[PDB]
């Protein structure tokens, strides 16, 4: 309580951007900027690793539930980061992937992935609508990785609760920091959390695109590099089993 706050800690941890080591005056094409993407992924997935590492509670789950969590986390916080990116850099109207790899209208289109590429603008425009904070977006990212579950259960199952109990407490904190009414806080800490439970449909159609890119990653040159290689293989067959389940906050 007069430890350092949980947000305070969030706002240490958070990793700096990552470049993406694209080139620039390469013409737009397809196997060139998916290439590139996957490159970009594996450089921004060793970052959500040591991130998710320095999270206060998460070194206390079973070291089965961190990687569980990560398997089904990782598209999900990568694409929430770019939309604060997205809207940060450009008020959502191009996707900030990488301060060298940046999406306009012709590149989303040669992508081959321009719907997926207006869902992740989407929710750029929604950080825009409600000009999410600093504070807030670093604690949904943080909850973000814990909405993602086994329909098993966990190893730590009272210890993952207590863990996703105690982000809530810190948004709801951040929220009231702004010093409005209770009224307008339940009211932001709903569309907040509308926000992250959209998270998940988007989810679903970007993971739709990456495991048919893995599978068919020869016949179309797409290169998928090793730890890419890695969480895929892994997260595929359990996704395909139907092993997940969403935490939604609102039915
Ligand atoms: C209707 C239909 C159809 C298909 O021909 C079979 C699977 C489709 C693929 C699946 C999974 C899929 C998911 C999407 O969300 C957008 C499109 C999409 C496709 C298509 C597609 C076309 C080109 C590429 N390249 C060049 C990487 C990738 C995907 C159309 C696909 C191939
Ligand atoms: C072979 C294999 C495998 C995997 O199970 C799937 C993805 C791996 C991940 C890749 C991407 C990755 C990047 C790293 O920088 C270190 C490790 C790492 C992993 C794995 C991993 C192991 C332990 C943790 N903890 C305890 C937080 C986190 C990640 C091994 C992963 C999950
Ligand atoms: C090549 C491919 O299948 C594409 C479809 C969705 C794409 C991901 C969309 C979310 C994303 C956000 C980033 O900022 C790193 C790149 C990633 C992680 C993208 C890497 C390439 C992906 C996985």
């Amino acid at each position: 309580s007069n430890a350092p706050s949980l947000i305070s800690i969030l706002q240490a941890i958070e990793p700096e951007v990552v470049y993406a080591g694209y080139d620039n005056t390469q013409p737009d094409t397809t196997n060139y900027l998916l290439s590139s993407l996957n490159r970009l992924a594996e450089k921004q997935l060793v970052s959500v690793v040591k991130w998710a590492k320095a999270l206060p509670g998460f070194r206390n789950l079973h070291l089965d539930d961190q990687m569980t969590l990560i398997q089904y986390s990782w598209m999900g916080l990568m694409a929430f980061a770019m939309g604060w990116r997205s809207y940060k850099h450009t008020n959502g109207q191009m996707l900030y992937f990488a301060p060298d790899l940046i999406f306009n209208e012709q590149r989303m289109q040669q992508s081959a992935m321009y719907d997926l590429c207006q869902g992740m603008q989407q929710i750029s425009q929604e950080f825009v609508r409600l000009q999410v904070t600093q504070e807030e977006f670093l604690c949904m990212k943080a909850l973000l990785l814990l909405s993602t579950v086994p329909k098993e259960g966990l190893k730590s199952q009272a210890s993952f609760d207590e863990m996703r109990m105690n982000y809530i407490k810190e948004l709801n904190r951040a929220i009231a920091k702004k010093e409005n009414n209770s009224a307008q806080n339940w009211q932001r800490f709903y569309q907040l959390t509308k926000l992250l439970d959209s998270m998940h449909d988007l989810v679903g159609g970007l993971l739709q695109f990456c495991f048919y890119t893995f599978v068919q990653s020869q016949a179309l040159s797409v290169e998928f590099p090793e730890m890419l290689v890695e969480i895929i293989s892994a997260q595929l067959p359990k996704v395909l089993a139907g092993m997940a389940k969403p935490l939604l906050f609102h039915k």
